[PDB]
C-alpha cells in the first residue's frame, strides 16, 4: 500500500482474527438476546441486556476494519462460527458465558497490544488502548456486578424476575 | 491572636480533636464507599449511602477548621488513624458499625458543648447548636430507620438486594 | 476475583500506596489552606489554590480507588500521616513545598507506570496517562510559573500581596 | 407590661444600654467614613468600608429596640457621646480603633448573654446568638485580616494606597 508504513503483517493478520472475533461475539449475543425473548423464557430486561452487547461489539469490529483501511493493511474475513450453545439456561448462566466471552475478547486485545509493542507499533498500540481495552475492564466490572447480583437473589424463580425487573 | 476573645485553650484543643475525628470518620466511609463498590458485593445504592457520609463529615471538618480560624484558634493536625477494618460484611454489618460511629461523633460534640457552656463560650455553644447538633440527630434517626428495614427484610441475599434498590 | 485479568500483586500493592500518597497530600494541602486562612497570615487567594489542589489530589485517590475495584484488586488503607509542618512560613515558602510534594507525586506515577510495562500491563498504563501524567505536568509547570512571580516580585510583604492580589 | 414573661429588670436595662453602645459606634462609624472622604484623606474604599459598618450598627440597636418592645420592657435613650477622635490617622490606625470598638461590643453582648443565662431567659440568649455573636466574630475576624494586610503593605503611602484600589 501507498500509505502502509510502520505496520506489520503480523498485526495486520492479528488484527483480521480480532475482527472475526468481535462478530463472533456479536453473533453470540445475537443468539442470548433471542433466546430470552422466546415466550417460555420471558425475560425482556435480560433479551435488551444482550441485544445492545450484540450492537456494541459488532461497532468494535467495524472500528478495527476502518482502522485496518486506515493503516493500508487488508481486511480478510472468515466463517462465522455459531455460537457455542442453541439454549442458554437461566440468567445466572448466561452471565456466566458472557463473561467468559469478554474475558477471551480481553485476552485477545492484551495479545495484540503485546504484539504492536513487541512490533514497535504504537499507533496500533494506543488505538487498543483508547477505544477497547478500558471499555473491555468496564464491561467486565459491569458483568460481575451483575453476577454477584444474582447469587444473592437465587427461591431462584423469584430472584431471576426481580433481578430482571429492578436492575436491568 | 489579634482577634481572640472569650476562646479558651481548652476548647481550642477540643476542636482540634474533633476535627480529626470528623476527618477520621470520613475515612471510615470512604472505605465503606469501596467495599460496596467490590465486584463480589456490589451494592450500588450502599455505595453511595456511604460516599455521600464521606463527603459529609469531610465538610464537617472544614466548617470546624474556619471557625477555630475566625476564633483565632490555630489548626493543629494530628494522623488520621486508618478505618477499624478492612472488610465490612453486610449491609447490616455496615449500618450497625455507621451507627456506633456517628453516635461517638454525637457524644464529642456533647461533651465539647458541655465544655463550652462551662467555659462561658455561647459563640462556640450556638456554632455547634446551628450546624451540628441536628444534623446528627437526623442522620441517626435514619440509620436507625435503615437497620430496623435491613433487620426485617433477613432470606436474606433477597432482602439485601431489595433494601438497596427500594430504599437507597 | 472473577473478574480480575492481567492485574499483577504488584500493581494492586502499589495502586494501594498510590491512593496513600494522594490523600497524605489532599492532607497537606487542607493544612496549607487553613494556615493562609488564619487571621495573622491573610492572603484568601493563597488559601483558595491551596483548598482546591486538596479537592484535586482526593479526587485522584477516589479515581484510583475506582479502578483498584475496575480490575478486580483489593483497596486497602493505611493511617494518613499528619503534613510535614504545623506552620508554611510565607507564600514562597509554601509554593516551594508544595512543587517538591507534586514532583514526589509525579515521581510514584512514573515508578508505577514503570511497573506496569514491566509486568504488561497496558489498561494500568493508559489509566495513568490519561488521568494522571498530564495534570502532573501541567500543574508542575504552573507552580513553577508562580514561584519564579513570587521571586521576582521579593519590598517582600508588597510582592507577597501583590501576588495574592493580581495572580490568584 | 401585659405581655412580659420571664423578662428582668436587670435584662431590659443591660438592653437600653447595650442600645446606647451600638448607636455610639454607629456614630463612631460615621465619623471614620467622613474623615476619609476629606480631600486631603481621600481613600474611597475606606470611607465605604466605614459607612457600611455605621449602617450595620444602626441596624443592631434598632434590632435590641424592636426586642426590647417585644419582650415588654421599655426603651429608654441617653445622649450618644461623641467619637473619640475628630481626626482618624492613617488606615492602619483607624482599623485598630476599629477592632478595639468591636471587640467592645463583643464584650458587651458576651455580659448580655451570661446575664440572660443566670436569669433563665433563653429567649434573650438565642436573639444574641442568632443576630449578634457570629456576626460580631465574622466582623472582627475580617478586620484582623484587613489589619494584617495593612501592616504587610507598610513605603507606606504606597502600601495605603494599593490597600485601598485592590482589597476595599
Ligand atoms: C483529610 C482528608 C484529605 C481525607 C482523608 C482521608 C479520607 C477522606 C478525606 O477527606
Ligand atoms: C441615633 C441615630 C440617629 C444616629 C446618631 C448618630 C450617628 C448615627 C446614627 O444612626
Amino acid at each position: 500500500s501507498q500509505i502502509r508504513q510502520n505496520y506489520s503483517t503480523e498485526v495486520e493478520a492479528a488484527v483480521n482474527r480480532l475482527v472475526n472475533l468481535y462478530l463472533r461475539a456479536s453473533y453470540t449475543y445475537l443468539s442470548l438476546g433471542f433466546y430470552f425473548d422466546r415466550d417460555d423464557v420471558a425475560l425482556e430486561g435480560v433479551c435488551h441486556f444482550f441485544r445492545e452487547l450484540a450492537e456494541e461489539k459488532r461497532e468494535g469490529a467495524e472500528r478495527l476494519l476502518k482502522m485496518q483501511n486506515q493503516r493500508g493493511g487488508r481486511a480478510l474475513f472468515q466463517d462465522l462460527q455459531k455460537p457455542s450453545q442453541d439454549e442458554w439456561g437461566t440468567t445466572l448462566d448466561a452471565m456466566k458465558a458472557a463473561i467468559v466471552l469478554e474475558k477471551s475478547l480481553n485476552q485477545a486485545l492484551l495479545d495484540l497490544h503485546a504484539l504492536g509493542s513487541a512490533q514497535a507499533d504504537p499507533h496500533l498500540c494506543d488505538f487498543l488502548e483508547s477505544h477497547f481495552l478500558d471499555e473491555e475492564v468496564k464491561l467486565i466490572k459491569k458483568m460481575g456486578d451483575h453476577l454477584t447480583n444474582i447469587q444473592r437473589l437465587v427461591q431462584a424463580g423469584l430472584g431471576e424476575y426481580l433481578f430482571e425487573r429492578l436492575t436491568l
